[PDB]
């Protein structure tokens, strides 16, 4: 009984997201600033319909979504791709679909214990990040 997501919470680990990033050919010089970067995670969500923002000082991006209704996803100011997102429940873990161009791209998003974990993954390359709940 943990699918409840809410809350702020604040990057505290960002482990290959420079492979992620180069695995969906983001230029060098942005991938040079956006490795530096703490992210942070705001969640407002009602049963299986979520708002999401994730924010930093150089991008921020919104993705709003219910579970199990899949929707155009276009990822601007990220790597400004055009995918049919589709997010799912395994159990307690989020799970999201980006059928597009890049093959084997999506993400898993879940909580365990105090933490937030989300794990992005497009082709060979996945990114592990971890954030803490903000008080
Ligand atoms: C937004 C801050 C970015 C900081 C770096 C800036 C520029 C680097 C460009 C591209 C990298 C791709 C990033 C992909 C991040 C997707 C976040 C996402 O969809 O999360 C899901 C699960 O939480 C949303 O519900």
């Amino acid at each position: 009984m943990t699918r409840d997501q809410n809350g702020t919470w604040e990057m505290e680990s960002n482990e290959n997201f420079e492979g992620y990033m180069k695995a969906l050919d983001i230029d060098f010089a942005t991938r040079k600033i956006a490795v530096r970067l703490t992210q942070t995670k705001v969640i407002d969500q009602d049963g299986d319909n979520f708002k999401t923002k994730t924010t930093s000082t150089f991008r921020n991006y919104d993705v709003d979504f219910t579970v199990g209704v899949e929707f155009d996803e276009y990822t601007k100011s990220l790597d400004n791709r055009h995918v049919k997102a589709l997010v799912t429940w395994e159990g307690d873990v989020l799970v999201c679909v980006q059928k597009g161009e890049k093959e084997n791209r999506g993400w898993k998003q879940w909580i365990e214990g105090d933490k937030l974990y989300l794990e992005l993954t497009c082709g060979d390359q996945v990114c592990r990040q971890v954030f803490k709940k903000k008080l």
